């Protein structure tokens, strides 16, 4: 679920306020995103956007009937480490994943400032 | 600005977990919204819904052509009182008080457990 996928944020990344540095940044974190990926951390939450379709699609998740955001998974914080708990079914595991490896991925991309808050209509 | 909403819920409502329990709330505390809101909290997050439909329709917003949430504004808590600060130019006033408006109705409306994470597809 969203705030699960959040709460990994700040498991990767302690001190981060997940919303505010990576809502609305590059062409793709945010709802939605089109164009090509304006840097790293951009590329990251396409992935992460594919991912959420390839659940959409998977046979495991055919009784999901909304968006993974809404589906909950269990996981857990370990000193920075994300491990998604091996007892989840395969369509919490599967979204579980998607969003670990996004946390993941956030924590290790650079973070561009200019590349927060575009106008997505112009350059994306 | 979206993160500025989630502060402002956790400003109103000392306990909140806005992500956590305000998203996937009936048909319209999550994204998009159609049909019945199923009770006064959904009626909630219908009133700030059309709220933003309301600021991308007004001209002190024309500038702005993305959506609401990702205009940041300034606002202040005190005492689970929000601000709204005066040096907001019109738009930005607008979304603040529609992210207002909609904190504190969260606060005053009762929270039913069973409307959570309904089947928008179902019941919407
Ligand atoms: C202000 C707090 C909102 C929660 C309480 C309010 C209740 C109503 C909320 C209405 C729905 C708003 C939330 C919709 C957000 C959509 O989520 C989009 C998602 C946001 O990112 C969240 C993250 F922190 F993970 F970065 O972009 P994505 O590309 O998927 O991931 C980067
Ligand atoms: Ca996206
Ligand atoms: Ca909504």
């Amino acid at each position: 679920a969203l705030w699960q996928f959040r709460s990994m944020i700040k498991c990767a990344i302690p001190g981060s306020h997940p919303l505010m540095d990576f809502n609305n940044y590059g062409c793709y974190c945010g709802l939605g995103g089109s164009g090509t990926p304006v840097d790293e951390l951009d590329r990251c939450c396409e992935t992460h956007d594919n991912c959420y379709r390839d659940a959409k699609n998977l046979d495991s998740c055919k009784f999901l009937v909304d968006n993974p955001y809404t589906e909950s998974y269990s996981y857990s914080c370990s000193n920075t480490e994300i491990t998604c708990n091996s007892k989840n079914n395969a369509c919490e595991a599967f979204i579980c994943n998607c969003d670990r490896n996004a946390a993941i991925c956030f924590s290790k991309a650079p973070y561009n400032k200019e590349h927060k808050n575009l106008d997505t209509k112009k350059y994306c």
